[PDB]
């Protein structure tokens, strides 16, 4: 009942440890572990299998007219080439899946979706294509994310084309194939999608180089929340909007101004009104992680928020965490609390990112 990674006898192979990620079977760790699989992505290339993922295809002689209404994006100033951060918004401008949009063709784009969200992201866009001349397609493919100081050496090394990309932008090296450099980790970094009877080889093909290695999900996610990535489904919901979230900056002025996207009325209501709730970093004066699901207090003791993120860093050698506030506790070094076996233990509300970012430049 889990879903199965096309790649999973690699995984298998390698020693993976699996576990239940957005309904799927993925490769929590490996033998090199958590922490230095980490440091491992910092220091050379890691390799991640993130086939959960989904590329939905948008195609037709009116895709940019359905973009620019079923996103809060100008997809006409989308140069081809080049992918902007964006998210799926529901009626009260809650967000019901962050997504990367990038233009192919001047009437072909591809979107990426997250693992729990792909099946209801594709049923809500094909709803908003109702009117449209465009298509959404979803594709079947294998998704690789090749990250680190490293990756684009290593990329090159392969002989793979990429290293002429600049960061955000993409393009079809071949039939199928799409490589973008982005990724999730605030290193340089490659991702790359093909079709599943193709990735096998190219794995094995990468993963040959001395300077890669496998990263599991745990890895993953200690170093996009150093990075002050969001995680959707932790850190951002449909019970949160863009302005609780802090990623206004993803819907330019024009884009405001202009009005057209679903969900613009409550999106620019709440921008006027300000955020019911404040993501911000957090840094708990421990040692010890403050996990997901954490509750905050004010210093009498009364409820005011909740950690939605949080691992050990050990690229900034110690806790790292995201959560919610009030805004009247989101400055920078405010003292919020949460209890561990009866005790008070304090953070601080903490600067995002922890980890400087080394996007190519
Ligand atoms: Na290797």
């Amino acid at each position: 009942s889990l879903k199965t990674l096309p790649l999973y006898e690699l995984h298998e192979k390698a020693g993976a440890k699996f576990g239940a990620f957005a309904g799927w079977r993925m490769p929590l760790t490996y033998p090199l572990g958590v922490l230095k699989e980490h440091l491992h992505t910092r220091a050379h290339a890691g390799l991640f299998d993130i086939s959960h993922m989904k590329l939905i295809a948008v195609e037709g002689p009116k895709a940019v007219e359905f973009l620019s209404y079923a996103l809060p994006v100008d997809a006409a100033l989308l140069k081809i080439g080049q992918s902007r951060y964006s998210y799926l918004l529901n009626e009260r401008a809650g967000i019901l899946d962050d997504l990367i949009l990038t233009r192919l063709a001047e009437c072909r784009f591809m979107l990426v979706a997250n693992a729990g969200n792909a099946q209801a992201d594709f049923a809500e866009l094909e709803k908003r294509a109702f009117g449209f001349e465009c298509q959404v397609i979803a594709l079947e493919r294998v998704l690789l994310a090749l990250q680190g100081p490293q990756a684009a050496a290593v990329l090159a090394d392969a002989g793979l084309p990429g290293n002429e990309l600049l960061f955000m932008q993409g393009f079809e090296p071949q039939q199928d194939w799409f490589i973008t450099r982005s990724g999730y980790t605030g290193e340089d970094g490659f991702e790359i999608a093909l079709p599943i009877g193709c990735a096998r080889a190219l794995a094995e093909k990468l993963l040959g180089d001395s300077r890669v290695e496998w990263v599991g999900l745990a890895a993953r996610d200690s170093l996009r929340l150093e990075a002050g990535l969001c995680l959707h489904g932790n850190d951002i919901t449909p019970d949160t909007t863009p302005i609780d979230a802090a990623l206004t900056w993803a819907v330019p002025k024009n884009v405001r101004e202009k009005a057209q996207f679903y969900g613009a009325k409550a999106f620019l209501e709440s921008l006027q009104k300000g955020p019911s709730r404040c993501r911000v970093g957090l840094k708990p004066q421990t040692r010890q992680p403050i996990r997901a699901g954490a509750v905050l207090f004010d210093n009498e003791g009364n409820r005011i928020g909740v950690v939605t993120s949080g691992g050990f860093g050990p690229s900034f050698d110690g806790p790292v965490a995201m959560g919610y506030v009030p805004v009247a506790w989101k400055v920078e070094g405010t003292e919020v609390f949460t209890e561990l076996r009866g005790k008070k233990i304090a953070l601080s509300v903490h600067s995002l990112p922890f980890v400087e970012q080394r996007y190519f430049k």
